[PDB]
């Protein structure tokens, strides 16, 4: 069974994208919500740069969508997989 | 709120780091609703029993896998409910 290899390939792309405290926090705060870079940096207490690297990771692997308004960059959860995963992690670890 | 969020995201990230590997994910997926031995895992996953031993060592250390030894053969299972739920979700998402 090596279809498990491609399945685990994409799945591990997702997990590696999520296997980080800051990135996981970002993803958790973006669930059922839409936040900006300033809001994320404020609620997570991070510099916009240290936040920008993580957001760059999330954008590159297609876990988040970006929308520009004025001088504000809004982020949202992108794929259904990351939405479901974040929901499950939220139910298991946040309530 | 946030400090507790870190308090739990730490654990969640331990789990995710443990799962953030193709071979380890394959192991965890095969151990879902199942009890496999080192031989079975090494047979279905074409890798040495030593590399498998390293992956299983990771999974044991971070508590994603319970182990019981009977007649010199080591049987592995999924440990906590969190890991089982996450693996089930991953299976539902990437295998169906």
């Amino acid at each position: 069974l090596q279809e498990m290899e491609k399945n685990s390939a994409k799945a591990v792309v997702l997990l590696k994208a999520m296997a980080n405290e800051r990135r996981l926090q970002i993803l958790c705060m973006l669930l059922d919500n839409e936040l900006s870079v300033g809001e994320l940096s404020s609620r997570l207490e991070l510099s916009q740069s240290a936040l920008s690297q993580h957001l760059a990771w999330l954008r590159r692997d297609g876990l988040v969508n970006t929308r520009k308004e004025a001088q504000t960059v809004f982020y949202t959860l992108s794929s259904t997989e990351v939405k479901a995963m974040i929901e499950l992690l939220h139910r298991l670890y946040c309530q």
